[PDB]
């Protein structure tokens, strides 16, 4: 069998358990030998794991950048030993890749300020928590709010990252809300943020505060059927990991691929 590699950013978190799982998946359908590594949200644990495969006879690298534009040197690793590269969820700012599967996170972070100014109204009060700064996908998320920001008016109290952790959440979120209780409305980049604030309101005694999340990860859709989440963007983690093992397949066969493949976005709401 010839070897596919993972190396996804982490696994404390249920997208990325996910996007590993269809991996996984569709490497097992196609016959291929799938390796994953955890980077641990760490660009120095992740340049060392290319550097681990790229002697290990890996034949692609499928990879899910820490920071943007510091898998810079690990991406260019893979290239001197010849290894193409395919990028998932997040994108590479420099290096050679091959291909580029994810969300269209500039459009899914104004689906959610347009759903906030539609419950809340215009001109609400806003707090936003961001994601791992250097991502893309915080990058994109961030002006696709900007968007809706501007669009609809809003005042953004605050806008601080939580670096996509659910304990960073909840903690930043308790913070900010000791200092601006007035806020109506609260965008957070994925759903383990968003649980977490969901759960900072909770201890102050606001179940009336308007929070949205992202990603839609079985958690992040429970609380949606509960009542408890407004609403979430829904991304399909399990196919950009499908959709990594076949471009990969179809590079190995010579066949040319697509520089980038999107995959849909989906506003959930209970009902
Ligand atoms: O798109 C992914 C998911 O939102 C995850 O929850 C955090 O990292 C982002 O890059």
């Amino acid at each position: 069998k010839d070897t596919i590699a993972l190396v996804v950013s982490t696994l404390n978190n249920p997208f990325f358990v996910s996007l590993k799982d269809g991996a996984q998946k569709e490497a097992d359908k196609l016959g291929y030998n799938l390796v994953v590594l955890d980077s641990q949200n760490n660009p120095a644990k992740e340049l060392a794991n290319v550097q681990d495969l790229t002697v290990r006879g890996t034949k692609i690298l499928l990879i899910n950048p820490t920071d943007s534009d510091a898998v810079g040197n690990a991406v260019k690793m893979a290239n001197q030993a010849n290894i193409p590269v395919i990028t998932l969820d997040r994108q590479a700012t420099k290096g050679e890749v091959v291909s580029h599967i994810a969300s269209d996170n500039v459009l899914g972070g104004k689906i959610a300020g347009d759903y906030i100014a539609k419950k809340a109204g215009e001109g609400a009060k806003v707090i936003e928590l961001q994601g791992i700064a250097r991502t893309s996908a915080a990058r994109e998320r961030g002006e696709g709010f900007q968007q809706a920001v501007a669009a609809h008016k809003f005042n953004v109290l605050a806008s601080q990252p939580a670096d996509f952790d659910r304990i960073k959440g909840l903690n930043v979120m308790q913070n900010l809300l000791t200092a601006h209780p007035d806020v109506q409305a609260v965008f957070a980049q994925n759903d383990e943020m968003a649980l977490g604030a969901l759960r900072a309101l909770q201890t102050a005694g606001k179940s009336d505060v308007m929070v949205v999340g992202f990603d839609g990860t079985p958690d992040g859709e429970k609380a949606v059927n509960d009542g408890k989440l407004a609403a979430t963007i829904a991304q399909l983690p399990d196919q950009i990991g499908a959709k990594g093992v076949e471009t990969a397949d179809k590079v190995l066969k010579g066949e040319k691929v697509q520089a980038k493949y999107p995959v849909d976005l989906k506003l959930v709401v209970k009902q």
